[PDB]
């Protein structure tokens, strides 16, 4: 019931730290709210959706195949992983992996994923290459999440990623098939329930992607609206606080709810 702004704010007092946010209309690119929309916040698993944009990137350029099939071993195998650690003997396919990395946020896949467009200075590489001059991805996982107060590795801002976002899932940076593939596994997104998906009326669409910190950060980023069809981007970022994982995940669903609301 409190106006967005007003509310994100609000959570702000709350938390301690800071919180950004940016509302965005999908079709026109315009900002329609934003706070501390040019600072900087830690990506966290966030990155995985811009890492499978580069991936499908490669896919079409005909220099990469959503079905060939990865084989890795045990000690590729890190913190959170939980698609991945079931697959040894079979591996997984990089479809597969980008499901699994944007759905479950595994870990591992996102590393294996990384390994095939050569290491995180790669992907920001290709961030530079469509246009993001802002956003870096410096570590592996699980290293990325430290979330260090104001070390600008592994960093975006509301406007850079929800930016970079809109691009990769609307207009001609990614073929159609592909920017299709994108949102499909955003939608089909299992660990996010808390967020935004919280707040959401029946019959709407959202496809997101969250991150965390065990302590200080948490973020989403979504394309959503009702009627089936996502007509705004929503990013959510903060961090610097010693706030709860309840009261983090609370109050984005709260900044959710406000706009919802005011939609
Ligand atoms: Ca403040």
């Amino acid at each position: 019931h409190p106006e967005t702004l007003v509310k994100v704010k609000d959570a702000e007092d709350q938390l301690g730290g800071r919180v950004g946010y940016i509302e965005l209309d999908l079709a026109s690119g315009k900002i329609l709210e934003s706070f501390r929309p040019e600072e900087r916040f830690p990506m966290m698993s966030t990155f995985k959706v811009l890492l499978c944009g580069a991936v499908l990137s490669r896919v079409d350029a005909g220099q990469e195949q959503l079905g060939r099939r990865i084989h890795y071993s045990q000690n590729d195998l890190v913190e959170y992983s939980p698609v991945t650690e079931k697959h040894l003997t079979d591996g997984m396919t990089v479809g597969e992996l980008c499901s699994a990395a944007i759905t479950m946020s595994d870990n591992t896949a996102a590393n294996l994923l990384l390994t095939t467009i050569g290491g995180p200075k790669e992907l920001t590489a290709f961030l530079h290459n469509m246009g993001d001059h802002v956003t870096r991805l410096d570590r592996w996982e699980p290293e990325l999440n430290e979330a260090i107060p104001n070390d600008e590795r592994d960093t975006t801002t509301p406007v850079a990623m929800a930016t970079t976002l809109r691009k990769l899932l609307t207009g001609e940076l990614l073929t159609a098939a592909s920017r299709q593939q994108l949102i499909d596994w955003m939608e089909a997104d299992k660990v996010a329930g808390p967020l935004l998906r919280s707040a959401l009326p029946a019959g709407w669409f959202i496809a997101d992607k969250s991150g965390a910190s065990e302590r200080g950060s948490r973020g989403i980023i979504a394309a959503l609206g009702p009627d089936g069809k996502p007509s705004r981007i929503v990013v959510i970022y903060m961090t610097g606080s010693q706030a709860t994982m309840d009261e983090r995940n609370r109050q984005i669903a709260e900044i959710g709810a406000s706009l919802i609301k005011h939609w």
